[PDB]
Formats: structure tokens, C-alpha cells, sequence
């Protein structure tokens, strides 16, 4: 129901809770509902959590033209704009990360603190997972995409154990599909990337987070993050993968608010 007009396109966000400013980003392809709810609501008791739909996801305009990391921030920067917020702790997770960095680099004025979650600087100093993996876009349905995908992001056991949680999750992810088209202007966007160099500039104090056992973007790149970016802090999350946020959802919670208690806007 509430849209900024950004960069000529409508961007559907949400806003939550009292407190400083946490500008959460999500990554490829994901609208604001992919975002944990448990961990969204819990950032609320202490913090103005903004969520939001990236252009060509959830309820956001979809234009047809190539994006860029660059234009992600520009348009998280304009998000920030519209609600008159001069400076905001910023989480962004995977291509949210990227779009976080790119923050951090050439906006560093608006960004208070920096959370990098299972994220990774891109390039040849990068290590990627395979490009086939990164198929959670198939010849299955939206449904059946989903369960496929929870194998990248947590274990068998963990998929056995959550059951209930985890399918609960698939209405609202199912309640609006980023579009095919949209999603592959998400998927070239991930190579628009080039900030290796420029990462050692970063003055945001940092958090680096990831589970160890990430599938989807290793782990290494977390590290690789964690020593290039001054003062930056890493953890790591033994019994984890890409979907951290939500199976070691109360130890990151622990480290992430703890980090920002040291932190101000
Ligand atoms: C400072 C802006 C406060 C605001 O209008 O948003 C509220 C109500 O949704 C939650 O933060």
C-alpha cells in the first residue's frame, strides 16, 4: 500500500518500529516478503526497520531495461530520500550485500553502520558457486521451485525439523512471482559488480556475516570481505548456510544486535 517514487519508478517499502533507522536489502530477484518475519519483527522492538521491493520484484515497477548494482543503490539511496532519513544502518543480504557495498563505497555519507550477509565483492578475487546453481528462478511450478530451492539454503535435516515453518513461508512468497524477465535482469546485474579494490575506502564499521556451509555463495567470500574492508567484524555460523538469517536466526540476532548497540545514525 505505500510507494516512493524514485528514479521515475514506484518502489513499494514498508516501515516498522521506533528507534534508528536499519535499511534492509534483499537479494536477487526478492521482494521485501522473502524477508524472515520472526527476524524482521524481532529488529522492530529496537530499531525503524525499512523493507522493501527492488525494481522488478514484489509490488515495485518491473521496467524491461538492464540493471545495475549502481542503480539498486541509487534507488535504495532515493528510498531513503523520500522518507527523509539522512542516515541509515544498512543489512544487506547476498545481491542485497552487493547493493550494500556499493552503498557503503559511493554513498558513505548515508550509511551509519554496514551488515554483509552471505554476500561476496563479485570479480576474479571472488569465488563463486556455480552459475547452475543459482537456478532457484525449470519446467516446475513457483511451488515446487521454492522446495527445490531449500536444498541450497539449509540442510536435509533441517528441511525434515522445519517443515511447518519453511511452508509457510510459500504464500507470501507465491503472492507476487518476480517475473522472468526481471529476474534475469536481477541475474546480469550480479556482473555489474566492481568493488574489490574500492573496498579497502569503506569508513562504515562493518559486521560480515554467513553460514559456513553456504551452498549458494561460499563462505570464503565472507572472509575475503571481512580482511579487505578496514576494522570490519566476521562471523560465521557453523551449522548454516545461505538461509542463516532463518536457521541461526536467534545467534545472529545475539551478534547483530550487539553490533549495533555500539553503533549510531
Ligand atoms: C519517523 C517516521 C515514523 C512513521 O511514520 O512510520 C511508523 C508507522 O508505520 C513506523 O516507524
Amino acid at each position: 500500500m505505500l510507494y516512493a517514487q524514485v528514479n521515475g519508478i514506484n518502489l513499494h517499502y514498508e516501515i516498522e518500529g521506533q528507534g534508528q533507522p536499519l535499511l534492509l536489502i534483499m537479494g536477487l530477484g526478492a521482494p521485501a516478503a522473502a524477508w524472515d518475519p520472526i527476524f524482521v519483527q524481532t529488529l522492530t522492538k529496537t530499531h525503524q526497520v525499512i523493507i522493501y521491493d527492488n525494481r522488478g520484484t514484489g509490488l515495485s515497477d518491473k521496467p524491461d531495461m538492464p540493471y545495475s548494482i549502481a542503480m539498486f543503490a541509487s534507488d535504495a539511496v532515493g528510498l531513503l530520500d523520500a522518507l527523509n532519513i539522512p542516515r541509515a544502518h544498512v543489512f544487506g543480504v547476498s545481491m542485497g550485500g552487493m547493493i550494500a557495498q556499493e552503498l557503503a563505497i559511493h554513498y558513505p555519507q548515508r550509511v551509519a553502520s554496514l551488515i554483509l550477509g552471505c554476500t561476496t565483492p563479485g570479480g576474479k578475487h571472488a569465488v563463486p558457486a556455480p552459475p547452475e546453481s543459482l537456478k532457484a528462478l525449470a519446467g516446475l511450478t513457483p511451488e515446487e521451485a521454492i522446495r527445490e530451492g531449500w536444498k541450497l539454503s539449509f540442510s536435509e535435516e533441517f528441511i525434515h525439523t522445519h517443515k511447518a515453518e519453511l511452508e509457510a513461508h510459500i504464500p507470501r512468497l507465491l503472492a507476487q512471482l518476480t517475473p522472468r524477465f526481471a529476474y534475469e535482469r536481477h541475474f546480469q546485474a550480479t556482473m555489474t559488480l566492481r568493488v574489490f579494490k574500492q573496498l579497502k575506502e569503506i569508513q562504515a564499521p562493518t559486521l560480515v556475516a554467513t553460514g559456513r556451509d553456504d551452498m549458494l555463495i561460499p563462505a570464503v567470500n565472507s572472509e575475503i570481505l571481512a580482511r579487505e574492508i578496514p576494522g570490519a567484524e566476521l562471523a560465521i555460523f557453523e551449522s548454516a548456510g545461505h538461509g542463516f538469517v532463518t536457521s541461526a536466526r536467534e545467534p545472529f540476532l545475539k551478534v547483530l544486535k550487539e553490533f549495533l548497540a555500539r553503533q549510531s545514525v
